């Protein structure tokens, strides 16, 4: 599909698995709209949030949730999530991938945009 | 000086320099509440944003207008900006340096709390 | 297999393709070894490096020619490539995926080590 | 001081205190030459390693013994250490610093570079 996100977890060298995603569109009044939402399979994966004809032009955010992935291990992380947000789709449909690298004090989030 | 952010370009290999960078805190309503602001220094750094006092525990935003930073550079940007989302707690220990790494397609932050 | 190595470009937010990498494994006179070599395809994916029974224990590098590849994009970058050293299978056989992210002036790796 | 290391630490969001830091310089034969060495100190940097002097064009080799950073705090590192490989040119700008952020199975590397 044309969104997906993909987590990975820094101090175990692993996918980051059960973690919660929330997506969000911002609306003709400048609002964040639920979008879609989700959590990571065993491959730290998230697929099927959306479908190329839902997935219309927009400034979309993606917020994962980080602080209850940390906490579950025992691990008070510094962030409240990874909110990662940009405009989709202004020059026609692409497929996204949204990759998530997380750490209890830093994370780095990378787009890999391609022409389908 | 409590809070602190520096940024750094990955792509020229130095500061992120004239960065506009915007603070926030969450009120009750959940919404965000300017805090402070300003624009980062020929360091990449941005000093002075608020004082011991006025930094008291809470729920705060910090963000980075790296779209303007790049499209100021000519080069085609993936966010809108960065945001970086933290509780600030009396008990840690008590200068917060954000740091952020900014690529077009990508950017880690990472806190960097000492005493 | 047991090997895989993944790259990334964090400027154009695409797979870096045809990057040249080679695999060393360090012998036991202390020395680099030549092990394997490859270049990554058009998703920014290395393949089929080594095998189950071939990779043993030991200490690898896996060196990513990342100088060649912002070269050819009309880039003079920083690093003279990525070198990522570590041990393997000491525990046992295990899955290596070595992510590169690559910029101009900066690269991250991470490792993904999974039990098959 | 033209040469300058900095190490933060992505677990705890601090610097990486008491690190050890080997630079080396390419030989003609292709070997690789000792050419510095030291500890970061507690603010995570590692200063004097070189003067403008001796910090001649060449290639040069920074290796950050994160192994051993990572079996003192009791985590299970993966790498044996981060090494980051780069030339120094005349023309370029001049000071340099290789910052670096760790964390027990991942690394980032990137050069902040200035006058």
């Amino acid at each position: 599909c044309p969104l997906m996100v993909k987590v990975l977890d820094a101090v175990r060298g692993s996918p980051a698995i059960n973690v919660a995603v929330h997506v969000f569109r911002k609306a003709a009044d400048d609002t964040w709209e639920p979008f879609a939402s989700g959590k990571t399979s065993e491959s730290g994966e998230l697929h099927g949030l959306t479908t190329e004809e839902e997935f219309v032009e927009g400034i979309y955010k993606v917020e994962i949730d980080t602080k209850s992935y940390w906490k579950a291990l025992g691990i008070s992380p510094f962030h409240e999530h990874a909110e990662v947000v940009f405009t989709a789709n202004d020059s026609g449909p692409r497929r996204y991938t949204i990759a998530a690298l997380l750490s209890p004090c830093s994370y780095s989030t990378t787009a890999v945009v391609t022409n389908p």
